RNA sequence: AUCGCUGUGAAGAUGCAGUGUAUCCGCGGCUAGACGGAAAGACCCCGUGAACCUUUACUGUAGCUUUGCACUGGACUUUG
């Protein structure tokens, strides 16, 4: 009942619609910019928007690689 | 207009009966009677009366506790 947006999750998709439980949407998936009710009031919108997503979605993984490169250099003083 | 006695009597009499005493009226005292006064007996019984206490009386119930379902999610596993 809900429209998924991100996809480095457990199980996380993004053009799958899937029938959860009734605290997972309210507390987590809702909450985070990560979903939205099944509503007919922008689904629509959602149609006209669909090549703004394919921009900063696939710089996730490529801004996470020079900043992991010094995540492993361990070089915190204790 | 308020005596004793002995009987009688709702069964212990100033008042009934019979009979003895006894002029009329205070004051000071004493308490034997007036089943003296005081409190619609406290004991006892009664009431399909009450109240308050008790419990292993009856019926409940606050509180405590158990599980189901809500609030309440994902993710692998032991597991059917």
């Amino acid at each position: 009942e809900v429209i998924l947006l991100e996809k480095v999750a457990n199980l996380g998709n993004l053009g799958d619609k899937v029938n959860i439980k009734g605290g997972y949407a309210r507390n987590f998936l809702l909450p985070q910019g990560k979903a939205t009710v099944a509503t007919a009031e922008n689904v629509a919108a959602f149609e006209a928007r669909r090549a703004e997503l394919e921009k900063a979605a696939a710089e996730k993984k490529a801004a996470a690689e020079a900043r992991a490169a010094q995540l492993s250099e361990l070089v915190v003083t204790l």
